């Protein structure tokens, strides 16, 4: 599974180095999920990937960036 990086109070991106720069992005994946997940930084904004069922992004009730 995939799915892009957000807060889930503050609504807003995670910008990031040109994409398999991902050394920021990954590290902000693996603390937000379990430690075995990954990402990269698509269009300079990560990207999680090799995700379980458990994550979710886009269903959450109002991620606009505060």
């Amino acid at each position: 599974k995939e799915g892009y990086l957000v807060d889930y109070h503050t609504g807003c991106k995670y910008t990031c180095a040109k994409l398999g720069d991902n050394d920021y992005c990954v590290r902000e994946c693996r603390l937000r999920y379990y430690q075995s997940a990954h990402g990269y930084c698509y269009a300079f904004a990560c990207w999680c990937t090799h995700l379980y069922e458990q994550a979710v992004v886009w269903p959450l009730p109002n991620k606009r960036c505060k």
